[PDB]
């Protein structure tokens, strides 16, 4: 039981998660290793570091090194200027420990795409769409039906249920397809257990509002709705002590 | 004059680059690798193949692995569908041998961004925008000014006046922080004729309209090339 | 039917070769992009240019990129001076289309060791070493059985038999051991016909006596003997047109 | 005093060096992740994970992972055997992270070389070769002079005058061509302290004997560090 993690811990996450990233070829500059890149979702997932994210535990922590959020307003006629925050650019790169999370939650606006750089990594998510804001959406191309679950995966303890309307499962590997995850769709996602290495994936989404900017209604924006509650909250910020 | 790539070169050039590709860690698949992803801006410059591509001559050609190119139409608001053609989401990786460039041209829809994998890239822009129509855009944050060009940049014969406005110069090594380039603004790159590699950038951005997700979208091309020549044309590679 | 290989088709296999290398971090200089680099291993190989090196076709031909080759003499007793040409230190990168091989040969000195980076390597060798030049040798880690051949390799065209004596077989992929062939034993390996990327694996062996001595007994010493005598003499320079 | 490193520490330690040494494609494999991989120079230098890998403090710890240590004593004349431990082939990807070190030392059999793979390699050496004995050894191509040291380097505490005799600086970045160090010369090298990442170097030389090939070869330690901390330990980390 501990509500933060300390100093050292919090280098050393970041500092080989960047090394990697690096070792990868992905885009780091300094400014990118910062008090915000290494997520603890929840109070109650601080755990995670009782025994470090090589204990091969379930428990929803991860490192996120961005290196693009481009709004993509410049030159977009002003009568665009409403749906312009489902759009923009958005790349980073994604490191998750054996065994660790990124916890269920989907976004209004934003729309992902996957691409496995080192290990494997297990997608769970809802196939059916949610509704947020406007009644009135768009169709093209719905998500895959991906397959039931495969046996043996750990989930996090206290928050197994959150998962509950993650039904469809995928697993990536290095070099597979780009995986889409469009906007309202619930998902989530872990490094398996049994892996050598930490799972390494780049994300290239539409733009990302994670609190000057582009336009006053993106302001304050928040596009990110967890299940858990406990993990709305804390993605917000690191207790480092 | 060459008009046309034997199948030979074509396969030999995609193979190659597809392997760089895949050495990079570049998710290839086999679709991917096509009689479409090596592009020949006009047909003036199949003549690059005269000599080859590592006869390090100014030519406009090269090889595109496109493993993305999302709509992002779903869960859109049915409000926003007259807008959605300047967003979307694409990833490539785009593979220039040196001395060869990607033609001036602009486009009126896509915001696009730079990552160099290997090698060195030279980017050529200009720091304002075109003025397609007039209808009052939106700003943020506009073009760096960049900086004038460096001496020693050989441009393709017969195309050189369409470098012109392009007046702002950046160049990129492997590593260096992405760099955007906004819609509507004019803009072209080489791999530097010196180079020991072919230039490898990856290319993050918003849907390539290139030959239906929304009924609006059906037969639209969003690259408008300053030179008539690779602008009717690069619509299909004549292979031999 | 072809005796040379045209000066753009030889640039261009060697440039690409050394992207690839570039690319996956071998250590390339411009002096290890020679004229020696490509190597066609007889007269009636210069063929495998008919087509091309993705004609998937089988024909004994490669590219070598050698980052390292020292003599490893100084500092060492006087007294074995008689043995140092069978030490020494050597690192090189060879490339291997396709289909293509590198021909069945034994070395006298050089012992080798083989590390895919990229591709797979399919290698035929003899489980039984030979005796040259000292009767009387050491012995401590006999070379392993390996396996069957597999079904299915398409050898080069007027050299099938130069490969009867190789029974034995191992397949090796990125990431698998390091693995060693001893001086003294018949060797080859081919990158499998149906390949997506060229072979790519790192060779670290001792001297490399390929025609200012480090010792006078070293000049003019060959340490390669090809079964086939075409890839004998061949070897040794490269018709470029 | 830390005396130890615990079991927690080490699994650390070595599972991320593995992974970045699996993310540069090196072979790794499952045995070569043990618990001899992880070395402390000395038992002062324990002290080292008192405040971590990540501190930038100067302290003599690495990790080696050894894909080959061949003999190449099979096939070799029986009338060689006598400098058959001068011999060999040793292949092992070096991790080091910010401002730690290699410890002085030389090897009166062993001769190295040097390739960086991540990070830069700032190497000190003593461009003149030791003396064990004097039985008239080779030359034929002597070390480099160098350069004289650069300023801001920062040595191990109660180590420093171990590297007096180290007078010769080389800085090795990656892609930069091999270097060689011959056997006899003494030597130590270090990752800049102000490195973002640990420095990564492949090891190729000649037999590595540390902790039976060949009778005389039982029990032999290629080995002698100045420190005679480091010399008398560095046999087996210590993890609680
Ligand atoms: O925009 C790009 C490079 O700036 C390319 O994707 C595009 O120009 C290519 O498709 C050529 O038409
Ligand atoms: O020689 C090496 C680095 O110069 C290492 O292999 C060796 O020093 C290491 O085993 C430490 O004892
Ligand atoms: O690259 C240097 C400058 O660019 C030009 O190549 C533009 O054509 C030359 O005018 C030279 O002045
Ligand atoms: O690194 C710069 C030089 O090396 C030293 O750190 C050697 O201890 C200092 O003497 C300084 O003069
Ligand atoms: O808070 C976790 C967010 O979820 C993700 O979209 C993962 O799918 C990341 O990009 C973060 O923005
Ligand atoms: O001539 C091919 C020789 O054979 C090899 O040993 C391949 O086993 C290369 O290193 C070359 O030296
Ligand atoms: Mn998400
Ligand atoms: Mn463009
Ligand atoms: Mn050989
Ligand atoms: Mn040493």
């Amino acid at each position: 039981t501990r509500t933060a993690i300390s100093r050292r811990e919090y280098d050393e996450w970041l500092s080989e998660a960047a090394s990697l990233a690096r070792a990868l070829r992905y885009p780091v500059t300094p400014e990118m290793v910062n008090d915000s890149a290494g997520i603890v979702f929840g109070d109650d997932q601080y755990e995670a570091f009782a025994h470090g994210l090589w204990s091969r535990e379930p428990y929803e922590v991860m490192v996120i090194l961005e290196s693009l959020n481009e709004p993509a307003v410049d030159g977009l006629p002003a009568a665009g200027a409403a749906h312009a925050e489902y759009s923009g650019l958005c790349d980073k790169l994604m490191i998750v420990h054996p065994g660790k999370f990124c916890p269920p939650h989907f976004h209004q606006r934003k729309t992902e795409s996957y691409e496995v750089v080192l290990g494997e990594m297990e997608v769970f998510y809802a196939p059916e769409p949610v509704t947020v804001g406007d009644d009135d959406v768009l169709s093209f191309s719905p998500m895959p039906e991906g397959s039931p679950w495969p046996e043996g995966v750990a989930l996090p303890a206290g928050r197994e249920d959150s998962y509950a309307g993650l039904t469809s499962y995928v697993r990536l590997r290095a070099g597979d397809p780009k995986f889409v995850m469009h906007r309202k769709h619930l998902h989530a996602f872990r490094c398996p257990a049994d892996s050598p290495v930490p799972l390494v994936v780049r994300e290239v989404s539409t733009y990302s509002h994670e609190p000057a900017a582009p336009l006053p209604q993106w302001r304050g924006l928040h596009d990110n709705t967890f299940v858990a509650e406990a993990a709305n909250s804390g993605r917000l910020a690191t207790a480092i002590a």
